[PDB]
């Protein structure tokens, strides 16, 4: 069973960003909970580490066990994406985010959502989410996402048969002339 929100939220981990290993224009809270895309002139430390194309950042803690629950504010922005993936994906190109290619993710992008799914699943909401909620359970396989907003469940991909280790991944998307620089920021459960 896919619980209700409710339910998920009883299992929240603290999720704090990798800024080792983000694409370099990213900016990060000191506190690393939030993340955003910076200028071309806004560059964080050059290393062989980091993704290359992909405006993506890892969090924190990788895990291969349980029940575990984080909420991501998104706001008022237009692009993002949100979800779980291995820790062994390839940085430097390499990925289509789908399942196969060890990514479960929901995204934002032109006024639309979907779930990564291969072909991608749009999905059909009417209350924009402000908050994400993303609940992995590693037993059963599932990932389920949640819009905290209206409290409703907006997909699970479900038979994953995750092996290895998981964890938090994350994109701010791209600037869109001015409307899409606000963070994602990693919220508690209030």
């Amino acid at each position: 069973n896919v619980p209700e929100l409710i339910g998920a939220q009883a299992h929240a981990v603290n999720v704090i960003l990798d800024a080792e290993t983000a694409y370099p224009n990213l900016i990060f809270s000191d506190d690393l909970k939030s993340v955003r895309l910076g200028n071309k002139w806004e560059r964080l430390p050059d290393g062989p580490q980091r993704f290359d194309s992909c405006i993506i950042v890892l969090g924190s803690p990788s895990f291969l066990s349980g029940r575990r629950y984080w909420e991501v504010e998104v706001g008022d922005k237009t692009a993002w994406i949100l979800g779980a993936c291995k820790t062994s994906i390839s940085r430097k190109g390499n990925m289509t985010l789908s399942p196969e290619n060890g990514y479960w993710v929901v995204m934002m992008k032109e006024n639309e959502y979907q779930a990564s799914s291969v072909p991608p699943t749009r999905l059909l909401i009417k209350e924009p989410p402000k908050r994400v909620g993303i609940f992995v359970d590693y037993r059963v396989g599932s990932i389920s996402f949640y819009n905290v907003t209206a409290r409703s469940h907006i997909y699970t991909f479900a038979s994953c048969s995750f092996s290895g280790p998981l964890q938090p991944i994350f994109s701010p998307g791209t600037r869109d002339g001015g409307k899409n620089t606000a963070p994602l920021t990693i919220c508690p459960v209030g």
